[PDB]
């Protein structure tokens, strides 16, 4: 049964609820963004209206084989009408084509559901500001003080050091980033533009790649190979053995990895800045750990909510405890007197 963080009160619209069945009185189902846990539950075999961004649209299409009658891709930005209701989509700072979505409802309550995002302060200026916004269900994967991490901009900078130098030094050396999902794609391309390559992957990842909508993608992606020195591979196989094995399979043409695992925030963000990182090596493979976040901080979060201040909030992650609910509840309770609202 649809938990009540996934229904817009007074409409008969969901939001990411696609493995309960055939919700009773919903007539449009919304979905974020293109991550397995939102997704869940949806197939060919789903027959009813699916409202998303054009680039969740064609990932439903192309990957999962909905069929093209159930989709309704709404442009970003724009002020739309979906049965009778006014709603407008707003990047989410996620994933490709990940959205927040705004709900102008019928009483004149404004609701914004943030699906998955990282907060940042360029939503301050977004339609946001033009109205008051009454609830808010929000992405609170990181609620609690000891979730910090860099900057996109700061690990991206790192990482394209780190590969420029290693390649300089042995241009034999292969370049390898691990994935299990869209998202992060910016690591294996800025990556990939700093050494003059395209990025050779799986014709599945490729597949999926060619549906995000992104410039000149034909110049920069490939099933090749043997042409590319930065390689894509499952996050699972980013260990000494995996890679090892991996430098078996492509003729001798390399005699040295160099990997990075983008994470989440895992123990160690406590105390190493991102200048200090150092790789795990074992002999020729050396593997770097990289916080990319695609999540608010606490800090970015709060922020956001501060600078909304909104009358209520629902949490859309880690409310299956009450342990959680319960600490999540403190939080919001201090930002709320801190700020006067
Ligand atoms: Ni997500």
């Amino acid at each position: 049964t649809c938990p009540f963080y996934k229904k817009i009160p007074g409409t008969g619209f969901t939001v990411d609820a696609f493995q309960y069945g055939v919700v009773e009185g919903c007539t449009a189902y919304f979905l974020t963004h293109f991550h397995s846990d939102h997704y869940a539950g949806l197939s060919k075999h789903f027959t009813f209206p699916v409202y998303c961004s054009e680039i969740t649209g064609n990932l439903l299409k192309n990957k999962l084989h909905v069929q093209e009658q159930y989709i309704h891709p709404l442009p970003l930005d724009t002020e739309c009408i979906v049965n009778g209701v006014k709603v407008v989509l707003l990047d989410a700072n996620h994933c490709p084509g990940a959205v927040m979505i705004l709900f102008y409802l019928p009483n004149g309550t404004v609701i914004l559901h943030t699906g998955d995002f990282r907060a940042d302060p360029s939503m301050e200026r977004s339609l946001l500001a033009d109205q008051k916004v009454h609830m808010l269900y929000l992405d609170t994967t990181y609620c609690s003080p000891e979730y910090t991490f860099p900057s996109q901009q700061e690990v991206i900078r790192f990482a394209i050091n780190t590969a420029f130098e290693a390649v300089t030094l042995n241009p034999h050396a292969l370049v390898v980033c691990g994935t299990y999902s869209i998202g992060k794609e910016k690591v294996f391309l800025a990556i990939a533009d700093v050494l003059g390559s395209k990025v050779g992957m799986s014709q599945e990842k490729y597949k999926t790649l060619q549906c995000l909508n992104i410039p000149e993608i034909n110049s920069l992606i490939t099933t090749d190979m043997c042409s590319s020195l930065v390689h894509l591979l499952p996050m699972m196989q980013i260990n000494f053995k995996g890679l090892q094995s991996h430098l078996k399979k492509c003729g001798g043409k390399y005699n040295q990895i160099l990997a990075f695992r983008p994470t989440g925030w895992t123990h160690s963000n406590k105390f190493t800045r991102i200048a200090d990182v150092i790789p795990q090596t074992k002999g020729n493979i050396s593997i770097y750990g990289i916080p990319y976040s695609e999540h608010s901080s606490y800090l970015e979060m709060k922020r956001f909510v501060q600078w909304l201040k909104p009358q209520k909030i629902i949490p859309t992650v880690n409310v299956g405890t009450w342990k959680s609910r319960s600490t999540m509840e403190k939080y919001f309770r201090e930002w709320k007197l801190e700020a006067g609202y």
